């Protein structure tokens, strides 16, 4: 470690979900990122430690849709424990997609949700190089998602990132960010954009030929920024509010929660930070003062992670709770939060950009993570108090550049991955933004290879380490989003089954089972036979 401030003291102690306690990712904590960087690291080489750095993705990569669409933020079908699902023999994922004719950086304001599917139960050695995914098309019919907005004057209307909860009958509750924009030809705002957390219910139809979705005809407006906990358009027209992830906390059975990205609810140009945001230990010769930080420009970076609680079992109404993490004077963007449970801990994982860090701070693109003894706790930022769990290869000694303009001295993998999502067993999937150098670089718009991050190394819950023996030197399969639970369902009855049971069921039963799963009527005798067999494994 290079000389610099000690990290902030955190206890990991749990509070009630309803308590007004918000953990801080402090300036002291984040300055550990500079301390971890090797200052000797020569041009275009990685300066961050290998154990918290994503293995390098090759610039020669396959495209998952054969270039039919641009693909980025992607998510599996999940249950309340974040297990990932196949339905009737098909792994299914949702992704943000855009018309491949657009410049990659114009994707955001024309984003739509589509889906991919592939056979479940295929060993890695038998899977196609590109992941073996088939593009299923768009989820929503034209015009459906605009229905929640009173002001229909929008210039752009998009579907942004969320999650998808699957029920045993193959019903899906798709949580997503429904966004209306109001812009001039030149890209400037008329009035503030309007991002909302929404739900649409639909259903999987799956047979031998493939997967189609029904429903997704109605959208329920669930949440919009409030102004007390989560910043609004009036407080800051470029406020962040997006990315719903729902789950059950083992410590609170029978409730459903949601994390999402917000911003601390301060008036943009009146925002300030205070001592706690800084978090320096008494006496530290590297401590900063509140006045200095308030001077620096850092008060414009006030990202947080929110919590909400469902007010019914249908998940159609929610209540805001106080934020669980704030990054005031640290970063603008604590994106795509999820809660991951392991060894009796709550791990909050989030992603952030290099560019969004406050003045005086810096770090790689990628996964930042926090650990604690509850979903609301005094979270301990992982790995030396830094927060860094999985950064893209980065020379922190040189400028970051941008995915559309790489710096001459920067690692060509600086923007190789984004919208990372942690899957069961610490497997991390992400999409490729840019790979290459100043004058020879390519855009991705397809998923990277899945990698493996071991969480809680050496008995120490605050430490993570990349497993470089996974796949081919740390790189697993292209777009590998594997299911660990397997639904069989006729659309009414269903069971969720393990990998091994899925295999045995598919082999034992015959074509009447294929009819059953396709929703065709069968005799009561044949049905009871099928369903009694299933029930043994659910």
């Amino acid at each position: 470690l290079q000389d610099g401030p000690e990290p902030s003291i955190h206890t990991q102690q749990a509070y009630a979900p309803e308590d007004d306690f918000t953990a801080k990712w402090t300036r002291a904590d984040a300055r550990q990122l500079q301390r971890m960087s090797d200052p000797t690291a020569p041009s275009r080489e990685n300066s961050m430690p290998a154990s918290v750095t994503m293995p390098t993705v090759p610039q020669d990569f396959p495209d998952m849709s054969n270039e039919q669409v641009w693909v980025w933020d992607t998510w599996p079908l999940t249950d309340e424990d974040a297990n990932q699902y196949s339905v009737n023999g098909w792994e299914i994922i949702f992704s943000l997609v855009a018309d491949r004719n657009l410049g990659f950086d114009d994707r955001h304001v024309f984003a739509k949700i589509g889906y991919f599917y592939r056979p479940a139960g295929v060993p890695a050695a038998e899977r196609p190089e590109n992941g073996g995914w088939t593009y299923g098309g768009l989820v929503f019919k034209e015009g459906v998602t605009g229905q929640i907005f009173e002001d229909q004057s929008f210039s752009h209307q998009t579907q942004w990132t969320g999650s998808a909860r699957v029920s045993k009958n193959g019903e899906i509750k798709l949580f997503f960010t429904d966004v209306a924009f109001y812009r001039n030809s030149d890209g400037t705002n008329i009035k503030p954009y309007d991002p909302r957390i929404a739900l649409s219910v639909g259903k999987v139809k799956a047979n031998k030929k493939g997967v189609t979705l029904t429903g997704f005809n109605k959208v329920t407006d669930l949440l919009q920024a409030d102004g007390t906990y989560y910043q609004t358009g009036a407080q800051n027209e470029f406020f962040n509010f997006r990315d719903p992830f729902t789950f059950e906390d083992p410590a609170h059975p029978g409730e459903t929660f949601m994390v999402f990205e917000g911003n601390s609810a301060m008036q943009r140009e009146t925002a300030t930070c205070n001592e706690a945001d800084l978090g320096y230990r008494q006496g530290d010769p590297y401590a900063e003062t509140v006045d200095d930080v308030n001077a620096s420009g850092a008060t414009y970076q006030i990202g947080n992670v929110g919590l909400a609680k469902a007010k019914n079992k249908q998940l159609t109404e929610w209540e805001f709770l106080p934020p669980i993490l704030s990054a005031n004077c640290v970063t603008d963007q604590t994106e795509r939060p999820q809660i991951y449970f392991k060894d009796g801990k709550s791990y909050l994982f989030t992603i952030s950009h290099r560019g969004t860090f406050a003045a005086g701070l810096d770090g790689p693109e990628g996964v930042y993570g926090f650990v604690g003894d509850g979903i609301r706790s005094d979270y301990q930022p992982l790995n030396g108090g830094s927060g860094l769990a999985l950064g893209n290869p980065t020379n922190l000694n040189f400028l970051g550049g941008q995915p559309f303009a790489p710096d001459v001295n920067q690692h060509p993998g600086h923007f190789q991955a984004y919208s990372h999502y942690v899957m069961p067993g610490g497997l991390v999937q992400s999409f490729i933004d840019t790979i290459g150098t100043h004058d020879d670089f390519v855009r991705g718009g397809t998923l990277a290879p899945t990698v493996k991050m071991d969480i809680g190394v050496g008995g120490d819950s605050t430490k993570t380490a990349v497993d470089y023996s996974y796949g081919s030197e740390g790189l697993g399969g292209w777009a590998d989003i594997p299911a660990n639970k397997h639904l069989f369902t006729n659309g009414k009855f269903g069971v969720a089954v393990s990998d091994e049971a899925a295999q045995k069921i598919r082999k034992i039963l015959g074509s009447k089972f294929d009819d059953y799963l396709d929703g065709k009527p069968v005799s009561a005798t044949v049905r009871a036979l099928i369903e009694k067999l299933l029930a043994q494994y659910g």
